[PDB]
């Protein structure tokens, strides 16, 4: 019985944390980043990188559970607005429905780029009464997402409490959705109507929001800057709160207690050879903020010991590894407990989305505001602007802008649905599963890949010294979308049957 706007807001707050917990607690890493080849470990979920995932994989069931937790929580909030409010304003009621529908849209948009067809649900009771329900078609899922985002665009405000969604966030996601739909199973061209809509929504955010990119890329990934102006939407973790409200990734991302102030950790992930090669030589700011590499210095990690220099010869994760409790983290670093929010949408994504929507079906983009906003991302990274861009420039730029943010894989699926032959060739040329013992730098700061001789000091350079994977799979169309989780298929055999049309309620 919610009797004030603030009481209702307390009920919608878990849409930003608890709802996402089953996904964030584990599977976000191998699905969003691993599968894109952002990083690799031979012991932690390598199958996601090498395309050898089985239906029994715990990450599939966890992700499925997490995304459906968002959907069903959203549905519960919408129901509560309509049945449990008694002095509550229409502004607050519509804001709550809008936040619920925004999150539901985000969950379905992730699922669409993991499994493809999924079950669309607006009535939780229908699911309870009969859980054996059919999949709906990819086109239905797109329309459902669009409808939810339309409501959020119309019913969120331009400004919000810090950490809460605005209409700019909804418009930014909607731009991404239209861009993703434009080429999806569309014979190698992008629908001009969807391109136009993507441009309209993205340009509105870029030109009119009054928001800007943070001056320093590294600042985006520090806890003191949670909910900075570039953060359009993020999971809002509560490190001093309940277990289901915490960001539990700290120990799985951090490679050594030397970068956690002594807090227990166990990561064996390293940035992939392919991913590391995406950073242009001049792009050291984004590279350093994403992965540690030999000799890189961090003034803001191990602050009490004058900063931190990585002295290993691998490429462990930096993004998501905020240092120890006293590294401007207000004591909020503990085992499996990170103070960082998890980004869902940054303004730089909208900039790059606008650029890609301006490129459209042309082979190059050499003028216009889309190119300007692409070049703002370059400028913020302190590297050269480009006088013209192609889709290949956009692919590279997105990988380096969003490395270790658990987003690159979803973008790669979108591209595969547009240009499947190009992207299968791309995936097969990423050297997935290859890793190497030693990555070092020369005088000019360029990375070199190889291993040490028996003496552990004499560097041997080149691919002949890489560690090859046990198996290199030829990646094909059938490999891209993941299988439905086996336990869920047992409970609902229609997950093995064709999708059917959704009956829309609007
Ligand atoms: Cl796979
Ligand atoms: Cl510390
Ligand atoms: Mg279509
Ligand atoms: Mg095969």
């Amino acid at each position: 019985f919610y009797t004030s706007d603030e009481a209702l807001e307390a009920a919608t707050a878990p849409l930003y944390n608890r709802a996402w917990f089953d996904y964030n607690q584990r599977s976000i890493v191998p699905i969003g980043s691993g599968r894109a080849n952002d990083m690799y470990s031979p012991w932690n979920y390598p199958q996601f990188v090498t395309f050898q995932v089985t239906a029994l994989d715990e990450n599939l069931s966890g992700a499925w559970s997490g995304f459906y937790s968002v959907v069903t929580m959203a549905n519960s909030v919408i129901n509560a607005v309509e049945t449990q409010t008694q002095s509550v304003s229409e502004a607050a009621k519509t804001k709550a429905i809008a936040e619920a529908r925004l999150m539901r849209a985000c969950a379905y948009f992730y699922m669409l780029r993991i499994w493809g067809p999924v079950i669309l649900i607006e009535d939780n009771q229908k699911l309870v009464d009969n859980p054996v329900r059919p999949l709906n078609r990819e086109e239905d899922v797109f329309q459902f997402i669009i409808n939810d985002l339309n409501y959020a665009v119309d019913n969120l405000s331009e400004q919000s409490d810090k950490g809460r969604a605005t209409s700019w966030a909804a418009k930014g996601i909607l731009a991404k959705v239209y861009l993703a739909r434009s080429g999806w199973n569309n014979g190698g061209t992008r629908d001009e109507g969807d391109l136009e809509l993507a441009r309209q929504y993205a340009s509105d955010v870029c030109e009119n929001s009054g928001l800007d990119l943070m001056t320093n890329y590294e600042d985006l990934f520090k806890y003191k800057n949670n909910n900075n102006q570039e953060s359009l939407l993020a999971m809002q973790w509560v490190p001093l709160g309940e277990w289901y409200e915490c960001n539990t990734l700290l120990s799985d991302l951090a490679f050594s207690t030397e970068v956690t102030g002594g807090v227990n950790c166990w990561s064996s992930y390293n940035g992939s050879i392919d991913m590391l090669q995406q950073y242009e030589l001049a792009d050291t700011l984004r590279r350093n903020a994403t992965f540690f590499t030999k000799g890189s210095y961090y003034s803001y990690i191990c602050i009490k010991d004058g900063g931190y220099t990585y002295k290993g010869t691998a490429s462990p994760i930096k993004k998501g590894v905020p240092g120890g409790p006293d590294d401007d983290n207000d004591g909020k670093v503990k085992q499996m407990n990170s103070p960082l929010n998890t980004y869902i949408l940054r303004l730089a994504d909208v900039y790059l989305t606008y650029a890609e929507a301006c490129l459209g079906n042309n082979s190059t983009l050499s003028d216009g505001r889309g190119l300007y906003f692409f070049n703002r991302v370059r400028e913020r990274a302190k590297i050269n602007k480009k006088s013209s861009i192609t889709l290949d420039d956009i692919i590279r730029e997105r990988r380096v802008e969003f490395g270790m943010e658990y987003s690159n894989w979803y973008d790669m699926v979108t591209w595969f649905r547009y240009l499947p032959d190009k992207m299968l060739n791309y995936f097969n040329n990423q050297w997935r599963g290859y890793r190497t013992d030693a990555i070092i730098k020369d005088e000019d700061g360029k990375l070199h890949f190889g291993k040490y001789d028996t003496d552990g000091t004499t560097f041997l350079e080149g691919p002949e010294y890489y560690t090859a994977p046990e198996f290199t799979i030829n990646i094909e169309a059938e490999d891209i979308f993941l299988p439905y989780p086996e336990s869920d298929v047992i409970q609902n055999p229609l997950l093995n049957e064709p999708p059917v049309p959704y009956t829309f309620n609007e």
